[PDB]
């Protein structure tokens, strides 16, 4: 089964998931001088209720903060999107080294980590699972993290990691102010792409914010202490969980700014 280790890692996913070689795969290299400013794009409009977060868990591939998506208390609107997309989950990608941890790469710069905020089109589809199978079903906001001052807005997360060390562990996680984790500028790039983990579905409108947020090296090192293995299996650590960049295949990357 899939992961980021030598025998089950990204380079081997195309052996098992046909879509891994598809024409709309993510993540990509963003070349900032080659991106097209598009005046038809709209500003992002975000409303994230701190009561929406409920549980944090170790999936074996990252931590996952799950939100109550029963109704439209937390939504993303605007940007390239038609209608309202409902907040479902947040997770993080990193590498074994602080200078090569992100999924998207900007003018050759890989950041220390990348946060993904996953949302689904509830205006058109009745659930996350159904939306995940349609070209306009999902929207993922990407936020880069760069090494710097410790981020006090990550402290709630790092405090829980000891209780979710093994794959499948979960703990209560509520009153989380996700809005305060985002950077002050909501300028972004966008393109059509895919999930960056199996099943690699081509259902994602990517919105990658230009402005990175900070994290300390100590904070980021704590994530690598999560395991990719369950209780009572031989332990292996989740030291890296990012997919390499995929061919653009004629897709247009657009910028909200110039
Ligand atoms: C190591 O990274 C991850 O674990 C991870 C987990 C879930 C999701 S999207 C939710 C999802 C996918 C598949 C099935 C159910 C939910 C993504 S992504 N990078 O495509 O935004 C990445
Ligand atoms: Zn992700």
């Amino acid at each position: 089964s899939w992961g980021y280790r030598e025998h089950n890692g990204p380079i081997h996913w195309k052996e098992f998931f046909p879509i891994a070689d598809g024409d709309q795969q993510s993540p990509i290299e963003i070349k900032t001088k080659e991106v097209k400013y598009d005046s038809s794009l709209r500003p992002l409009s975000i409303k994230y209720d701190p009561s929406s977060a409920k549980i944090i868990s170790n999936s074996g591939h990252s931590f996952n903060v799950d939100f109550d998506d029963t109704e439209n208390k937390s939504v993303l609107r605007g940007g390239p999107l038609t209608g309202s997309y409902r907040l479902r989950q947040v997770h993080l990608h990193w590498g074994s080294a602080d200078d090569h941890g992100s999924e998207h790469i900007v003018d050759g710069v890989s950041y220390a980590a990348e946060l993904h905020v996953v949302h689904w089109n509830s205006d058109k589809y009745p659930s996350f699972v159904e939306a995940a199978h349609e070209p306009d079903g999902l929207a993922v906001l990407g936020v880069f993290l760069q090494i710097g001052e410790p981020n006090s807005q990550l402290q709630k997360i790092t405090d829980t990691l000891d209780s979710i060390k093994e794959k499948g562990k979960q703990t209560r996680f509520t009153n989380f102010d996700l809005l305060s984790l985002l950077p002050p500028s909501w300028d972004y790039w966008t393109y059509p792409g895919s999930l960056t983990v199996p099943p690699l579905l081509e259902s994602v409108t990517w919105i990658v914010l230009k402005q990175p947020i900070n994290i300390s090296s100590q904070q980021l090192a704590k994530f690598r202490s999560l395991l990719c293995t369950a209780e009572g299996e031989a332990a292996a650590f989740l030291v890296s969980n990012h997919r390499p960049p995929q061919p653009l295949k004629g897709r247009k990357v657009r910028a909200s700014f110039h």
